């Protein structure tokens, strides 16, 4: 059959929990579309943006070519102008925030309001909406979306495969002087955003912030200019995901599953599974996770102190998570020290499951007990139990041959 035509096996990962997912596999003929635009990729999805969210007829959605998000409704390029409010002017928000004479007071004012509204008009715009029994596949080698992402939210079982994701560009990030210590630039995009879904199967994309590496961005207020959020991100009560095959590369922030510590709202969901995805010279949130049981494995680490954008951790355990790691390969091209792959934030001793890993520096190959290692050199200690087992999975491939498997069949034109 068709490439839309193809599900997700029925053992692999938590998107695979009850019926599993299916996409827009059973779509009638006179619902599979082939799109080369904004606008044609909108019409496809429903005719209307907004309510496109509600719209669960299976459907099949092939990408042709690159599809910029960025554009106007005759398909044109446009340029932060044209989300500009009347009001907003970037140098006056500049000389009317900067932490030097605003401090850490509340943002607020005539400008943010501006600001504010400018981000509306571009966040309506370039964020897709996708409704439920929906597969959005890639066509060939060369599929593309950039300037925009999908918002998947409030729906059931998608299928995204075979595209390649230039990280949409917020044109007006909000400024927060308390975020840390010289507080922070952030911005609302992802490429994916998953929200309150359910079976949602991401599989052989790429995700890259491109030609518009952060580094490119520019500073303000002394910090980097953030207009990058997040690769793929999933929050909210989602449930019964699986991430596979994709690369993930020059990206600070890639993947958070859950967005808060408070939000018990989330406990006993964000069940996710990643495995065999490609990360490449990426930051932090690799991914970053709080009350979910998921599932890590077969996975490619690989960072070099040239890149542009340096690394902080992989694993991030936030409160009351489940991680449950396996047979995973990260290679560095400096002794770094390997407590510093896992990163935890909470206030209790939070418990995850760790084997198989293996660490590829200069001073050497082997196979390594991070938790230990991270234990070692840090405070709040993690303790390393099974809390639960992954049964969600059909082979979990040995650590030493993932590394080659990654590299040649993760990402974006690496199927068939
Ligand atoms: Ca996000």
């Amino acid at each position: 059959k068709e490439l839309g035509h193809e599900v997700l096996k029925p053992y692999d990962g938590w998107a695979a929990y009850g019926e599993g997912t299916t996409g827009g596999a059973m779509a009638s003929p006179q619902n599979v579309f082939v799109v080369t635009n904004r606008t044609e990729l909108i019409q496809a999805l429903g005719g209307n943006n907004h309510t496109n969210q509600y719209n669960s007829v299976p459907k099949i959605i092939y990408v042709k070519g690159t599809i910029d998000l960025n554009v106007d409704d005759n398909n044109q390029p446009v340029g932060p102008d044209f989300y500009k409010d009347p009001h907003f002017d970037f140098e006056a928000y500049l000389r009317e925030y900067d932490p030097a004479t605003w401090g850490k007071k509340e943002v607020e004012g005539p400008l943010e309001e501006a600001r504010v509204r400018s981000q509306k008009k571009q966040k309506d715009r370039i964020m897709v909406y996708v409704g439920s029994n929906t597969s959005i596949i890639g066509v060939g080698k060369d599929a593309k979306i950039k300037g925009g992402g999908f918002l998947i939210k409030n729906v059931d079982n998608v299928i995204i495969r075979n595209i390649e994701f230039e990280a949409p560009l917020d044109y007006f990030p909000e400024w927060d002087p308390t975020d840390g210590t010289l507080g922070e630039w952030n911005s609302e995009y992802d490429s994916i955003s998953i929200e309150g879904s359910s079976h949602i199967w991401i599989d052989h994309n790429t995700f890259t912030d491109g030609d518009h590496p952060d580094r490119s961005l520019g500073t303000y207020f002394g910090r980097p200019f953030q207009q990058h959020d997040g690769a793929l991100d999933i929050k909210n009560s989602s449930d019964f995901i699986t991430i596979s095959y994709n690369v993930f590369t020059n990206h600070d922030k890639v993947t958070l599953i859950g967005a808060s510590d408070s939000r018990m709202a989330d406990s006993g969901h964000l069940r996710v599974t990643l495995h065999h995805n490609y990360y490449k010279n990426v930051t932090q949130r690799l991914p970053r996770v709080r009350f979910g049981q998921v599932h890590i494995y077969n996975n490619y680490y690989e960072f070099s102190n040239l890149a542009d954008y340096d690394f902080q951790y992989a694993w991030g355990v936030g409160v009351f998570s489940q991680i449950y790691a396996q047979n995973n390969y990260f290679s560095f091209d400096w002794d770094i020290d390997p407590s510093l792959i896992i990163k935890v934030w909470s206030k209790n001793e939070e418990s995850m499951y760790e084997t198989g890993t293996i660490v590829d520096l200069p001073n050497g190959r082997r196979y390594i007990d991070l938790v230990a290692s991270y234990n070692e050199s840090n405070t709040l200690q993690l303790k390393k139990e099974v809390t639960w087992k992954p049964m969600f999975y059909h082979v979990i491939h040995p650590t030493p041959s993932v590394p080659a498997l990654v590299k040649a069949k993760a990402g974006a034109g690496n199927l068939h």
